[PDB]
This record gives C-alpha cells, structure tokens and sequence, in this order.
C-alpha cells in the first residue's frame, strides 16, 4: 500500500563507493524504498543509491 516519494536534498553527497546514491542540494530525489527510517535509497532521476534521508526532506509527498 505504498509507492514511489519524490525528496528534496539539503546537501551535497558525493559518494566514492558503491551503493550511495549521488545527489546534491535541492535535488529530487525519487525514493526507492524505505528500509531503515535512517537511511532512504533514492534514484537520482536515473542512478540509484542508499544514503541518510536526514540529508533531505520530502518534496512532492504530502
């Protein structure tokens, strides 16, 4: 009962390794899923990637 949540960054994550999702501030960010209230895995428009939702804030949710 869920779907997809579009986010907006409030800094910028360059990520060296494998698994992070790069994005930058204000960036949508279309959330993958959930997994950990702490960490989000979102698709930056295309590359996916795992990282803390505290860097954001929900833009197009309610």
């Amino acid at each position: 009962h869920m779907e997809t949540k579009f986010v907006q960054a409030l800094f910028d994550f360059n990520p060296q390794e494998s698994g992070e999702l790069a994005f930058k501030r204000g960036d949508v960010i279309t959330l993958i899923n959930k997994d950990d209230p702490n960490w989000w895995e979102g698709q930056l428009n295309n590359r996916r990637g795992i990282f803390p939702s505290n860097y954001v804030a929900p833009y197009n949710s309610n």
